[PDB]
């Protein structure tokens, strides 16, 4: 029907699989995120005051609302990821709200030389639990960063947060690779490797590791995805890259090809100074390097990377 506008399309209704709840239990108040369909408030429930997140949605894209749903009801049950408690619909509008769990957060791009040793492994450790529990149930988040992992530093409760980016993971199946954010992304999706896998969270997780380390969110820089490749290799080695292009069968320019075979690897020399000196132990070096591993078949698992000494304190 295409005489009608957006709106008058949004007033004549898909199903929701939800038995979904009444909106006038909740209350919005501040406005704390945008995104593509979506509008983040913080909100409570009316009747017993507890702090709610309220995601609302243009009804459209029915079915990837959907599925976000059902992997939020899979994960429930799972520590330190964010709870579905609520799904409305605006009786007037016909916008489609998430109510979820409120999780504090002090952004940790500002607490660079505050968190200690013991704070860092308290973060990664609470992602990995999250990770773990999603991958064993057989979902990737595919979106995992700072600005989606609510961390309180004074209780040092975290959670994951925000699952509309991940999916279930099948063995073998093409997955798209326009996943995860700018500087975040694995090798496996800067080389279009379809067949990636849960082992893409660590990358990613990896990442935020590196940028906790050495005072730097995000770490890794690139203005394109060769240039990207590139930054990578600098740190990792050029030879790394090559191997595992050749292994999975995976395209480089041939301009790109001779400059990875420039770069030997620094790995991290010269990123430590004395104001990260305190927090770039051995150990949490030698779990980052593990993590940031090329090939995403010998990154560790979840429960592996769990098992790393570095969590030896906390466990």
């Amino acid at each position: 029907h295409m005489k009608k506008t957006s709106a008058q399309k949004y007033q004549e209704s898909d199903e929701l699989n939800y038995p979904l709840g009444n909106i006038d239990d909740y209350s919005v108040n501040n406005r704390i995120g945008r995104g593509k369909y979506s509008n983040v408030f913080s909100g409570h429930i009316i009747d017993s005051g507890k702090p709610i997140v309220v995601k609302v949605l243009k009804p459209v894209r029915i079915m990837k609302i959907n599925r976000e749903i059902a992997i939020l009801n899979v994960l429930r049950n799972g520590p330190n990821i964010s709870q579905l408690l609520d799904v409305v619909k605006d009786p007037d509008s016909k916008y489609i709200s998430l109510i979820l769990n409120y999780a504090e957060n002090n952004d940790v791009k500002t607490l660079f030389g505050k968190m200690t040793t013991r704070d860092i492994a308290l973060y990664i450790y609470g992602v990995l639990r999250a990770l773990a529990f999603a991958h064993k149930n057989g979902i990737m988040h595919r979106d995992v960063k700072p600005g989606n992992i609510m961390w309180n530093q004074t209780t040092k409760e975290v959670s994951l947060i925000d699952w509309g980016l991940a999916e279930f993971y099948t063995p073998d199946s093409e997955y798209q690779v326009r996943v995860a954010t700018k500087y975040y992304k694995g090798p496996e999706l800067l080389l279009s490797y379809l067949k990636y896998t849960p082992s893409l969270d660590i990358w990613c997780l990896g990442c935020t590791l590196a940028g906790l380390l050495f005072h730097k969110l995000p770490f890794f820089k690139g203005r394109d995805s060769n240039e990207q490749i590139e930054r990578m290799c600098v740190y990792l080695g050029g030879q790394a890259m090559l191997d595992y292009a050749e292994k999975y069968d995976l395209k480089l320019s041939s301009s790109l090809k001779a400059r990875l075979s420039e770069l030997k690897g620094t790995m991290w020399a010269g990123l430590i100074n004395e104001s990260n000196r305190d927090i770039c132990t051995p150990q949490a070096l030698d779990l980052l390097t593990k993590m940031l591993t090329i090939d995403h078949n010998l990154r560790p698992t979840a429960e592996q990377a769990m098992k790393h000494p570095f969590f030896d304190e906390i466990r």
